[PDB]
Formats: structure tokens, sequence, C-alpha cells
């Protein structure tokens, strides 16, 4: 009923706050965040300065809570910079499948119905389209593009309109809010109802999330200005927030977009990779791989999942076959932002399970194992403008209700 | 006028909780500290449960803030388990040149007037004939035995009293209090003036020296689970801050008493040892042996000098030898936490530790001493409104 | 038809003197006793000490020759601390599988019937439940804890009765007596027939053994300061003579509990140990399990067996594959303290020794049939 | 003061059967002794099989303990042979310098009066002229010879007289006899009364030179199989008794023949020696420049010293400059077998006591007796009466300390 004791206290402040100092305080990582399929890169100090400026410009702008702004973009070292500066000002952000039908980017943003979106060059011709089916939609900017393209500005433009030269970063202050009121992002998901709905995720649980990532047991013990390597989909819970606690850390990212077989493996190789997080697909390649031992993976001291790998002793077979520590598992995971107890290779911090009372409610004893439920701040306030599926997900009490017993 | 942005935000609670979650994260370092004259070894698990118990028993003895302790131990590996324990507590600590003569020592614990009193091995005879001059120097207990001595209770054997097999340091809780008014260390220094006098420390202070040594430009860069090389008396301001901002970013420790350069050269090699903190003259003697190239200093990316300006220049010196990115350390001033305003990891270097000042300094500071203990006239002598201290005379700012 | 001339002449007195030398001679061993599992270590200076002051204790407590000690616990650091000391004193050691049924463990205890009862954290339960169906077994003490349990004392706080801050194991003396006579260990094991007896293990039996561990073509030719690897139970003859054979040549030992996988092969390399002793189906698993490859094994320089491997010629292959030519035979039966027979043995004669078992205890003329009228069998 | 408890118990059987099982143990070593100026080579194997087919050599001529026998060579490989079997049957054996005068040596030899002389090829000549002025000596034995030399014996010749192909060192006893009253050698010292004599030294104070290069503080703690450098005199009791200690400890021995030169600098490199031993002279010379930069500390773990160092303190100078943990330094005079003071791992040896010697009569004051002491000097009742006393004990020649 209790959980483990955090061994890192959950930071008071704002997620905004934590990613800024850890910006400012990590500023000298060349190495930041590096594309595996084009050798670009970009440092720390870059990202400081782009989310500091593009935050004061969407200030200036005119944009505040009651807004929210959008991103559509690939895996993308851009992809950082604006939800970073949303999340300085407090602008909620919702994040969408690049990949989309038409019809499901119109519905995805019919939820949120942001005013303004963030999109990679190759996303934008597709985004031009949608917006012509939606009037909310006032601004679009592209975020890996130094200039306009037809008209449509880039986040250098944009920036430049409300910044000037002498601009200091470090002279900046990101807006104070409680953390756990406030939606730092809206993410959505499909459930059994089978529709889109879209979930309420706060700071706070960001800067749960955060604790989680620094927990030398349950998170990563890599030392700063190492390359872990990140692959799934930052508009996914798994992507977006595993990715995110990279930068309060420190360490160096080296980015891949979808799969690609091997060449997921010439990365690791050869930028010496540390630690990897990775979808359970990723996982059974990892255990079944025609002749894997072609490359030198002997750098990988950690690896993670985050989707279930069931059995068939694949945590296992990964573990044995390259020289890594037992792989984290236990317990399967929501899109709430997932990780919730599990254990490392023996045999959650501010979460809590219930068990006792099927037809009661309130009790405090994790005797008897009828059935299961979950109360962390870490959890989604709710789904966004549909305050039904919100009540039938978690309870009249803050207690979120799982399925088993 | 103004310090550099923080880096790290100031942890705005108590100094020992922490300390506390500091030796909680870190309880996998083995090899915590190491005597390396001994080589005798303490795990940042055992620090963790024994400063936990002995917090507890310091507790169910009947101890609180209206109290205060002593210690007066040599640089003993055994140092940290009740200064950190009653830091855990909120019972103000005073620590104690272990060198001083009798009348010294009865000075210094005249001031503070501690009712009770740690202390090594090595110091008990001495406390003891100490202590028949002190009525209110009640208990006595011996740090570093596993056995009493003559009646004279041990830490195991006075935690044991009041905590069973079952006790778990997870399950424990440090006190809170307001980190800015609660005094966690009670120093001894003169120069002023003449007389021994006593500084006040506040938690806060120590907070900050935290957030100091976990600066990327001031503070050290080194990563956990890798070995440090402290030597400072731990009972001066600059050896004790020093010694206590190891914890929080997960140092092991290697930790000798006396100088004796060849030793220490011999433990730098074989420890591969890559941080060092000096006081000046092991920083000339540095520079100058022939010694130097026998030994396989390469480990050392890292070195640092406080406790005085190194008069002329043997920095630059010292750092061309041991190729390190130069060695650039500040003027500690005063007994306040040690270090104040220090020497940058990218800029020019001038001529004397002028720089720029250290995060939330400007002198005032919630880094400084509160004033110092019960003389409240020369406490007016050096602190005033708002707070300011204005000493060393000088007066050469240049941005910055 | 006689052994090998012995090389090294048996160590003339006590066994316990033995070890009490070779504890003292050694001491700056800083890495004596290594648990794999979790890194606790504990130094031939400690383990000196230790064993000092529980001999000691153990007088002062008020047990002598008439007396017997047990000991239950799985592998553990600290077992040899009680071990020791009852060997310094010459009160005889009963060893405990720690893995009985509370049926079992009575019927051992119910054989020598010790007055007094050593256990680890782990042995406690079992042992007070145990205890409760015994009327001799007055106390219990606790290995590795510093803290009493329950009113169950620990080592620390038994030795603290009865020493003080000012002990020095160097101005201890071990008690003298013929080693020939006084039963060091018994042990239990099922072989005459099926049911419980209990074997008498001399002084001198550990002494030769002593001998063996230090002959240059029987025994281990690794020097002191240098890691070996202890898997077997200590409770059994073969692993707990095994062990004791390692102090007196100061090899620093990494002890694992419980067999073993891959853990054992990181062990291997990351201790990076020279000797193994092991039971035959470590070696028929070493022989096949690939994973033999990934890790170094560069630093096994010996290995050695105990319980005929040579069944399919698994010692041949076990041989070759690590770069160790030569391989320990190794001839098990409890009641002959370890092996006799290897590629003989030194005070050994065949058909015998003073190695040999002394006849099971108190009331057993099956020791007439396992050993004859004239010491053979 | 007592000393340190021994850690290891000292063996009490003789020191023949000691070094006897020692050569069984350690007979694998191959590189036994080698000789630095010729790379000869003889192994702890050939040592074990010589020494026993020579003492049931020995025998059979007919010798026992009311003998005497002599051995004389510079240092030489093949010097242990006869010495080891000497010790075996418990005949006692009398060393002389091989670089005396005739005069000298006719005196030291007529102080123990020895039947049997050994002695090296290069010894030959000189030993013969001095065997001219001496009735109790019968018979010469060459050591260093597979052949005889015009009508003189060499060992092997002579072992072949009394034993066969068939011969086993294994299935060898050497005698039995009380090691504390068992002359073992006779050695002559020059004690500056005015006159040479000749030192009595038992078998037990072999046993206990024994323990102490066992010691793991003040002895060496190098393992079996490791090359060390012999270079002082075997005729001394310094050379003699480090020498010996080296078999029960199965160490590799490196030998060189006379003084060193660069003859000293180059063999450590070279065969990778991990301790040596030195009277001052040489390590007053370890105080020079000669560096000839041969990473030779690589393997030199330890160093030792012995006859009258300090002095300028060069201990200091020499240890942190090749980089060892401190030297060993080592007060003993002849009387006393080997040293019996030495330096710990931090900054009296075990079996020896220590005290002041009030001038007038006292006995006590404030702030040798050892097994390992001399018995006494030969057929000289009165110089053995004036160094030891009547409750054993024995006066150094000089307060402190």
């Amino acid at each position: 009923v209790n959980g483990d004791r955090p061994r890192d206290l959950v930071f008071p402040g704002t997620a905004g706050l934590q990613l800024y100092q850890s910006l400012y305080k990590y500023s000298y990582i060349t190495d930041g965040i590096i594309d595996a399929h084009t050798n670009e890169v970009i440092s720390y100090a870059q990202i400081f300065e782009t989310s500091c400026r593009l935050a004061v410009s969407l200030e200036k702008y005119g944009l505040d809570h009651n807004n929210v702004v959008a991103i559509c973009s690939e895996n993308n070292i851009h992809f950082f910079g604006p939800l970073i500066a949303a999340l300085y000002q407090g602008i909620p952000m919702a994040t969408s499948n690049d990949m989309y039908t038409e019809r499901e980017m119109i519905g995805h943003l019919n939820i949120s119905k942001p005013c303004l979106m963030f999109c990679s060059k190759k996303s934008l011709p597709f985004i031009l389209k949608v917006q012509k089916h939606l009037d909310f939609l006032k601004k679009v900017i592209v975020i890996d593009s130094m200039y306009d393209i037809n008209g449509v500005e880039c986040v250098f433009s944009f920036v430049s309109r409300y910044t000037d030269h002498a601009f200091d970063p470090v002279k900046f202050n990101p807006k104070e809010f409680d953390p756990l009121e406030r939606t730092a992002l809206i993410m959505t998901s499909s459930g059994t109802t089978g529709l889109p709905k879209g979930v309420v995720i706060s700071h706070r649980s960001i800067t749960i999330r955060f604790v989680h990532s620094s927990d030398p047991i349950y998170g990563t013990r890599i030392a700063p200005d190492t390359s872990i390597l990140a692959i799934a989909p930052f508009h996914h819970a798994f992507g977006l927030f595993t990715a995110l606690a990279y930068f309060p850390v420190g360490l160096k990212i080296v980015m891949v977009k979808k799969f690609e077989g091997e060449f997921f493996l010439k990365t690791i190789q050869n930028y010496k990779i540390a630690s990897i997080v990775v979808p359970p697909p990723i996982m059974v390649y990892l255990a079944k791989s025609p002749l894997v031992d072609e490359y030198n993976l002997s750098s990988l001291t950690e690896i993670a999942c985050g989707g279930s790998p069931l059995g068939r002793d694949i945590a296992d077979k990964v573990a044995k076959r390259l020289k890594v520590h037992g792989i984290l598992q236990g317990y399967g995971l929501t899109e709430t932002c997932s990780a919730l107890i599990l254990s490392p290779n023996d045999r959650m911090p501010y979460v809590q399970v219930k068990v006792i009372d099927i037809n009661t409610g309130k009790a405090l004893g994790p005797r008897e194992k009828g059935e299961i439920c979950f109360k962390s701040q870490m959890l989604m306030k709710g789904y966004h403008n549909n305050p039904q599926a919100t009540r039938d997900a978690l309870d009249k009490d803050g207690w979120l209700h799982t399925g088993d017993l």
C-alpha cells in the first residue's frame, strides 16, 4: 500500500524549472543530441537558448495557459525546443502522431484545439492541408529550418521577431504555477472505448517521472556526459518522457527515427552507447537475432523496457546475451506515464496501491490481496474535454481502479 | 555586486535531510571512506545506519536543540557518524581541534558548553583529563571502538541501548526545522582581537555550500563512485565543509591524517584519485618535488586549493606539471563555510582570486556566520546591517 | 602398501594451534573472506580476533572437552569464527545441515547432544523450533549479526560479556592436548546403512589434511594473497576441510552459497580466481554450457574434484576447455575425512591412515563393522 | 623485551631434516641455483640427489659427529652439496675463507682440525699446498668437477664409490639428534680479541633462522619459484645463513662471486630479481649514480642489508629511490648467526630476547638471549666463558639504543 521511499525528493516546483535548471547546469555538453541518420548535432546550450527565446516569443505573441499549442514531428533533434518552451510558460502542449490519417489528425486536433502548431519540414505539407479544415489553427512554425518556407515561419524567424541579439537565457525566468494543477501535456491514446479522447499530464507528473529516472535502483545509474539511444516515438508517453528525463540527468543523446533493423546496432556500437530504452518488439529482436554478434555491443551497461515482455524469458535472453545486469521488469504499464512498481536484478516512489474493501472505500493495509487500485501524483488528471471517461477511469476520491484482483 | 545564477537550486530543507537522502541514495557505494594509513573501510550504507541509529539514540537519551554536543577526533573515518546524526536531530555540534592544549581546550569547550562529547580512542585520555574541569560535560562516547573503554561507552554500546536488530534507517526521519535559524555547527577560531571566539553556522549555509560543490564551474565535476582525497582537519571549517560536501555527490573518499608527501602520492596513484582539495604547503611541495614523476598522477583530473592565497603563483606551475586544466581556487576569507568567492573554469585568470562571486553571495550571503556565539558586541563588530562584512580592506572589482 | 613420502611433515600439535598460527601469520590479508552476493568482507585479522575471543568466552562460559558445541548455517563468512575457536579449546564441534527437516535435525542433534548452538540469522527460527524439543540445548548464539535478536545473543554480545577492549589475540594461547585422541568434529552421514550415524574426526586428521593441501603434486600450488573459490556446503566434510585448508596457505576466499550459473563465471572472472574445488555436477556443467567462452577464465590455473567424475571422461574435456592441464581426482568417503587417492597420498596405507575416522559417536558399534580391529576398512 | 611471538613455530628436528624436506618439496624448481658469471644452472632435484648420495658416502667412508669436515670454495653453485650432506649426517662443517693466505688457512684449519676437505677446482692447488702442512687432512674432494683432477677425487667419483644407479633420495633418512647440542657449523670470526676463533653454530640456530626467513614482517614475503640474488661470501655467517634460508622457502637463486661493479647492476634486470641482500659497502655504492636504466624495480620488491649500515643514513635513500616499502636493515654479529633486531612495516626478533648491560654489576637498568646464539667458541673455553654469561646472556659491544 505505500511504495518505496524516494531516493531523490521530488522537485517542488514546475517541470519547466527543473528543465531550465538542467539546461543551465549542463550547458557545457556539446554533443547534446545527435541525429544518427544525418549526424546533425545540437548542444545543450543551443537548446537552452532556443527554448528561452521561444518562451519569450510565445508570450509576447500573446499566449497564456488558457491557450494550448501543438507539435507534430517524427523523431527530430528540434523536437525539444518548443516542448521545453511551452513548459517554461505553462502553456499546455499537445503532441501529435506524425503518421496519422488526415481524418485522425483532424479528430486528435479537435480535442485540444491548439492555436499554434510546431512541425517538421517533412510534416509541413500535411499540416497545412489539415489546417485548411480547422479554423482555430492560427499559426504554424517549422522547427528544423533556418529559413521560412513558402511564407510559413520557422522557429528562428519567429524568435527573431521577438528577441534581439543581446538576449541572455541566463537572465530568463520561467513562469511559476501550481505544478499539480497546470497541464504540461495533452497526449492522446485510444482506450477500450475506441474513441480518441486525450490525456492530461500535470507538471508534477513530470517532476516525479524525473525522480524515477534519477533512482539508482529503478532508474538509470549512468553518469553525465554519457551517450544513450532514443528510438520510441516522442509523441507517445514512452518516448516523450523517457527522452525528457535525459536532460535533467545530463545525458548525451543519439537519436533514431524508426527501427531500420540492424542500423540500430551500428549506432550502439559506434557511439559506445551505455543504456537503451526500448519497447518489447525491440527486446524480442534483441533476444532472437540473426547474428547480432557481428557488432560490438560491449558498451551496453543498462537495458530498459516499457510494454511488458509477458514471458518466454526474453528479459533473461537479453540479460544473458549481452553482459548486462537484470532488466527492469514487473507490472504492466499504462499510457498515463506508465512506470509503476517493479524489480531490478535482485529477486515505486510516490505511488500507492490499494487492496482492501471490494464494496467499501477506506483502508491502509496490504494484507489480504483482493482488488487493486492506484494513487499517485504521476497519474493522468483525467482526459481532456470529457469529464465522463475521467470518472470511469479514476474514482471519486483520487484512486484509480485498475482491473484485476 | 551579485553572484552567478545558481545552477542547482538550494535544497530548501535541512542540511541533515539532504545528507540523509544522500546516504540513502549512494548506499551502494562500498569503500565509502577509507583510512589510508590502515586500509580500514566504511561503506555509505554503514554510515547511513550508524548516523540514523545514533540520531535516534541521541534523541531518546534526551537531547534537543536547546542542547549542544561536541566532537574531538583527528581525521578519522568514524568522524561523520556523530556529526551527521546531530544534523539529523538539530542538535548543535561543536568540533574541536584534536591538537589543543588543556587550557585551549577548556576554553573552547567553555564557549559552547556541550553536555555530551564524542571522541577518538586517541583523544580519550585528554578528554577525560579535560572533563574533570567541566561540570557540564556529562557523557563521553568513543567513536572508533567496538568495545567500551574502562567504563566509557562507545557508539556501538550507546546505540544498542536504544535501538534493536530490527532498526531500518530507511524508515527513519530526520527532524524538520527552519534551516535558516537552526545552528548546525559552532566552530572555533581566533585572530582579530585575540581571545578565542565561537562561530555560528546555520544549516542553510551548509545547504548552499552543497550547491557550490555541485556547481559545474566553481565546483567538482566528477562522477559518483570515483575516489577523492581528503586531508584537511575535519575540525576546521575548510576540512569539515569540504568533506561534508563529498557525500551529496556520491564520491568515494580516501582519507589521510598526517602529510608526509611520499605516501600521499603512493595513495593517489594506487587509489586512482581524481580530485584533490589541499592547503598551500602541500601545493608548493607538489610543484617542487622530484618524486612527483616517479608516480602516476595521471588520474588527477581536478585540483583545488583553499585556506590561503598561495601567495605568488604556484598554481600555474602545478597545473602544468600534473597536466590539469589549471587549478583555480578562491579566498575562503572567514570561518563562514570556508569557500565564498572562487576562480573560474572558463575565464581570464588575472591575478588574485577575484573572479566573480559564488551563487547566493553578494558580503551578504545566507552562507555567512549567523554571528558568533554568545558574544553580541563583536558579532556586531563584524556583521551588521544588512548583514554585511567588510574586513579585508581592499576595493577592486572590475566587471566582474 | 604405502603412500608418498610426505614433503611436509604433519604438524605434531593440535589443529587449532596450526590454525591459530596461520591466522596470526597472515592477518595482513585484508580480503580474507568475501560474500560474493553481498561484498561483505572479513579479514584474516578479524577471524583471528573473533576466534580468539570466542574461544576465551567459551572457556569462561564454562565449556571443556567433556562438552560438545554445534553449528548450523548455510555457507556464511562468519562460519569459521565459532569453528576455529572450538578447535582452539578442544571443544568438539558438530556441523549441521542447514537444509534439514525438523525431524532430521532433531535426530542429528540427538546423536552428539551439544549443549550450545551457533547459527545464522537464517537458521535461527528453525533452530529455536528444534530447541523446543531438546532439553540439552541450553544456549543459542547468532553469528552473522552485530545485534541480539529477540533475546537470542549474537557472538559480539557473548564475547563482550567475557572480554574487554584490551584483549590481544597475540597474547592468547590455544589449549594443548594429544591431537590424536581429541575429537575435533562430529560430522553426520548415512553410509554403513541408511540411518543417521556420526563420524568422529580427530585433530590429527585435520593436521594431515593440511599436509595434503600443502603437497606440491596433490595439493594447490597457489601463493598467498590470491583469490580461490568456495562453493561446497561447510557442513559436509568436503566443503569444511577444503575451506579449513585455505587458511594455513593464506588464500583469499571468495565464497558462494548456492550453485550457481553465470554468476559463478562472473565471479571467477571479476575476482580473478586461480583455483576451484568442485563437486561432479559443476564439472559436468562447466564441460557443457557455452557461456564459458564470453567470460574471462584466464586466471583459472588449478581445478579439483571430489565424488568420482570418471564416468564419461568429463574431466578430460574440462581440462582442455579452460587452459588448465591436469585435474585433481578426489576420493570421497565422509568417513575418510576427505580424499585418500589422487593423481598413494601421504600418511595413508591401503589393502590405513591417521586421517581416518576414529569411529562413530557414543554407542555405535557399527564402528566395529566399518573399521576393523587393526585400523583398516 | 621478548621480541615477537613466532608467526611460524620453529621446526623441532635437525637443520638437515628441514633442508631435506625442503629439497624434496621444491624438487620441481629447475632454475634452482644459477651462476651469474657462467649461466651454469643446478636444479633443486640435482641438490636433493647430490646431498643424499654424498651423505651416504660420507657415512660409508666412515665419518660421524666426532669427525669434522671442511669446505673451501668461492661462491659456487656446488657449494651446497657437501654442506647439506654434512647436515644430514650431523657431521660438523667448517667453512674456510677462499681468499686466506697460507698462514691464515693453516691456522683456521688448525682450529677445527677437519679430516676431510671439499674445495673448488680453483681452490685445489692452494688446498694441496696447505694440506702438505697438516697431518689430519686425509682426503680432499673437488666439488665442481665431473672428472678427477690428478688423482684428487671429485664428488662424483666419491659418491659412485659408495652408491649405485638405483639410489633414491626419497628413501633416504637423515640422522636424528638433539638439534640443540649438535654443532652444525664451526665458522671463524675476526674476534678483535687478538686471535681468530671458531664459532660453534647449533642446528637449532639454523631452524630458527629459517623461522625468521619465513616471518612476513621481518623476513621475505616473496613467493616460491622467484629469483633472488646471492652475493655475500658463503663462508661468512651472512652469506651462508641467508643463502641457506632460501631453500626452505623455495627461492630461485642467481649467484655472483666476487665484489661487484656493474656486473651486479646488469643481473637484477636480466634475471628479474625480486629481493637483494647486500653488505654495507654495496649499499653505499647503491648511493651512487649508475643509472643504466634497466626496469629493475619492476621486480625489486624487497632489499636487505647487514654488517654496519646507516652511517650517513643511506637507508631512506635507497628505499624511496628504487621504490621499496622502506628497506630491511639488520643488526647481528656472527656470534648471533644472523640478525637479532630488525625493522617492520610501520614507521627484536622471535626466539630472541634483549636487555641492558649495567656496567658495574646491575643486570637490570631500564628504558641477547636467543636459542640462535653461538654455543661458544671451539676448543677455547675462556673466550666462551667471557662472551656468554652464566645465565646465557651475551654482551653486544656497545650500550644504547
